[PDB]
């Protein structure tokens, strides 16, 4: 299996910014047979993004419907994504769960619609600190896997994101052992219920607070496949984090 | 006299090609955007494609926007970034959001401030259900929507109200063009009551229900309705006849 480091660049970017960020991207000399590198641009910039890029690089969007083309003001279907060849789409991302009501049946239906059309997914879940002081890290993590894993075709293109809430802006910092150690039993569910090959082959990703401090740390972990980067991602620097899956 | 304004909301339809083919055909109508406003709102990762194919006498713009800024909302487009790209108008309160997406009149009061802070020109969507029409409780309705967020418009030309007549949306129930003059009439006395006879006199009133090129003139022929935004016909080349009936 590969590396896999994606950027999540949330709602962030100026057409200008872009430019100068692709173009660093672009100078990075790396194998893209050995590492899958990801770029999530702000929808109505996916075009200028993809366009600025390399093909070293794939390229994917932040959300999609789970309704298929018609009558939903606002919404991206899978339908639409495919005729585009967009390549991935992220679901399940913490601030839908939590700005916009998404739910793990959304979850479900929107990763249906994906593989359907050829798309393939970066899927997100993890525990709040309320959660994890309750000792129910693996019951959430459980949960918000199986609402999914059985969906899971080509274990290539599903890629899973474990989220530590409870150390995303709560003043707690998970350590590299900390990540590692649910790492390992996200692997063992997908083991249990989908294979031995199947949990090998597929790629967990980080998906908490990552940047230059702490990057090398976390990627040299046994289960951790690579990020999914916030605000890192941003940043010429971004390079460096690339740098340390290669 | 109000600017006319004949909108397409193509929804959550569209490919490469059917852009293609139906910006080609809207191309093909020669009118004077400085008299008419004609505005096509595609699907967000649609923008580039629409916008490059379309001649500039038409306008764009997007489906929905955020009532955060930019940072940490992943899946949002915010009012800042439409700016950036240029992006001239934006629709907000569509009833599918406020259906589908629980979308509050809290929520339409705050993209529509997002937008006007950066000068972004807002289509605001908002209209009765059938229960609400057949207990006589539209013009309560109407009045509570609109006053979520009209004491915000800044500048009357910029902010665009749209009637969607949800009674007669889904419903099997059409509403007549005396329907629609009555609502807007009354949607445009709650603008002059909150904002003044001057302000409610200069804003656009659309029609937001079913329209098509065998009822549009019928409608904008109506002293308050000033255009429309449409549905389903604005995927079709006949689209072209909406827009004439405001020409
Ligand atoms: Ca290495
Ligand atoms: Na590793
Ligand atoms: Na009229």
């Amino acid at each position: 299996r590969k590396y896999f480091v994606a950027a999540n660049w949330k709602c962030n970017g100026t057409l200008e910014s872009i430019k100068s960020l692709t173009n660093s991207f672009n100078n990075l000399d790396f194998d893209p047979s050995k590492l899958d590198v990801v770029v999530f641009p702000v929808s109505v910039h996916y075009d200028h993004t993809r366009k600025l890029l390399q093909s070293k690089f794939s390229t994917g969007i932040q959300n999609v419907s789970k309704f298929g083309n018609g009558s939903y003001v606002g919404e991206v279907s899978a339908e639409i994504a495919k005729d585009l060849n967009i390549e991935y789409v992220i679901i399940g991302h913490f601030e839908r769960r939590k700005y916009f009501h998404e739910t793990d049946e959304d979850v479900r239906e929107k990763l249906q619609a994906s593989l359907k059309n050829n798309l393939k997914a970066v899927v997100c879940f993890g525990e709040s600190l309320e959660q994890r002081e309750q000792n129910k890290t693996i019951e959430v993590i459980t949960k918000q896997v199986k609402a999914f894993v059985d969906l899971i075709d080509n274990f290539d293109n599903v890629i899973l994101v474990y989220e530590p809430l409870w150390a995303i802006g709560t003043g707690k910092t998970a350590t590299p052992e900390q990540a590692q150690l649910v790492h390992k039993e996200i692997r063992k569910i997908v083991k249990d219920t989908c294979g031995e090959k199947q949990a090998n082959q597929i790629r967990i990703l980080y998906g908490g607070s990552v940047n230059t401090e702490n990057c090398s740390s976390l990627i040299q972990q046994e289960d951790i496949d690579g990020f999914l980067v916030g605000n890192a991602s941003l940043k010429e620097s971004f390079v460096d984090i690339i740098k340390s899956a290669m």
